């Protein structure tokens, strides 16, 4: 299907995708829901390209319309920069109203949960959407509800360390994805319906141009605003433009080998974290049903390569190929979340299943009965994980 591929091609802008025994608990993580854009550059660039030629009598009839929508964007974003949407709140409801109506077992009576979010209000407003949806399912609900800069070390690993930082801003692969953009994004086809003399700009110009539009085209449909741009494109300009945003999330804040797992390792004391709340609920020093926490893309996409999840921390040395087998938007669409299920069998033992965005997953350890997989075994190797991160973060400072 041409829509859902389309969709798809916003890479990590994606709207969550449609998901229409009992567990003794829940161990969560989930990025905020659908926002607006949080910077206003892209849109700036594509107004002040259009708005110079305005002027020097430059554009085609759909250039005219173009300008005049992107006038009215400017309008419906000022002040709205980095906001949980409609969307968002409604995309919570849901992955709450799903979690609540499978197990209600779990969340029946007196459930004690407790719900972090980093400083970030659009990942507060998210777990409040979240909250509230739970709460008006069982109002008997013990809810510890809280959020702030101390959780910095655990859901914003990827500000704390130093030489991640260093990377993600002047590291090894930003010339790679600039060589890559400039042999996958054709921009002349592009600027040829909202432009005359497309040919008489600059590749650099015309690059910038036609990026910002893409960006500005690919996150309105997580706005709730009932104007769309998907169709300023074909399929094949959405599918180049994805590939080279899909490459630039995986080499800054994932597998790539031109990372070294830099970006990959910072998200051990989340991991850890992970496994000691489930730890104290199996033995019992606490009785939370569920933990559930509220944070970015940055803190889903490391930390789910961290887990080892099959087919997202693989390490693709060639850039042309990383679009087959490593994607975005199968890892961290808008409210993108893990739940780790914890459940005892009838001789006590536990076993844990894994859904990254409600479906199960796979970890490279055997299980006879898969999607379940041995507590004991899944621990083991996640501790051997994070003692690998450990090291590869000690191989830098």
């Amino acid at each position: 299907h041409m829509q859902t591929k389309i969709q798809k091609y916003a890479g990590t802008a994606m709207p969550y995708p449609n998901r229409t025994m009992t567990p003794f608990y829940i161990n969560h993580l989930g990025r905020h829901g659908a926002r607006f854009p949080t910077s206003r550059k892209a849109l700036d660039k594509v107004e002040k390209v259009l708005v110079s030629a305005q002027q020097e009598n430059g554009l085609t009839s759909e250039g005219m319309a173009l300008l005049s929508m992107i006038r009215r964007l400017s309008r419906l974003f000022d002040g709205q920069w980095g906001k949980l949407s409609k969307l968002g709140e409604t995309e919570q409801e849901g992955i709450a109203g799903r979690m609540i109506r499978n197990y209600p077992q779990l969340f029946s009576n007196s459930a004690k949960i407790e719900a972090i979010a980093t400083y970030v209000p659009r990942s507060i407003n998210s777990m409040d959407a979240f909250l509230s949806c739970m709460i008006r399912h069982n109002p008997a609900l013990q809810v510890q509800r809280s959020e702030g800069k101390q959780y910095n070390h655990i859901l914003r690993f990827f500000d704390l360390n130093k030489s991640y930082v260093n990377y993600k801003e002047k590291g090894d692969w930003l010339p790679i994805y600039k060589a890559f953009v400039h042999k996958k994004i054709s921009p002349v086809p592009i600027m040829k319906k909202f432009l005359l003399n497309p040919e008489q700009y600059l590749d650099k110009e015309a690059e910038e141009f036609v990026m910002a539009l893409f960006s500005v085209a690919a996150i309105l449909p997580d706005t709730s605003i009932p104007l769309n741009l998907e169709d300023l494109f074909t399929l094949d300009e959405w599918h180049r433009y994805w590939q080279t945003q899909n490459l630039r999330q995986y080499m800054s804040k994932s597998s790539a080998p031109v990372g070294k797992m830099l970006p990959v390792a910072i998200a051990w004391p989340l991991l850890s974290e992970f496994i000691r709340s489930a730890q104290e609920v199996i033995s019992g020093k606490s009785d939370y049903q569920a933990n559930f926490r509220f944070a970015h893309a940055e803190t889903v996409i490391p930390f789910v390569s961290l887990m080892g999840i099959e087919k997202t921390d693989v390490q693709v040395c060639r850039p042309d190929s990383v679009s087959v087998y490593w994607k975005d938007y199968e890892i961290s669409p808008m409210a993108a979340n893990v739940q780790w299920l914890f459940y005892r069998d009838r001789d006590q033992r536990i076993w844990v299943k894994i859904l990254l965005n409600e479906e199960a997953a796979a970890l490279p350890i055997s299980t006879a009965c898969f999607p379940y997989y041995s507590w004991e075994k899944t621990r083991i190797f996640f501790n051997q994980r994070i003692e690998m991160a450990k090291k590869t973060l000690s191989v830098f400072n």
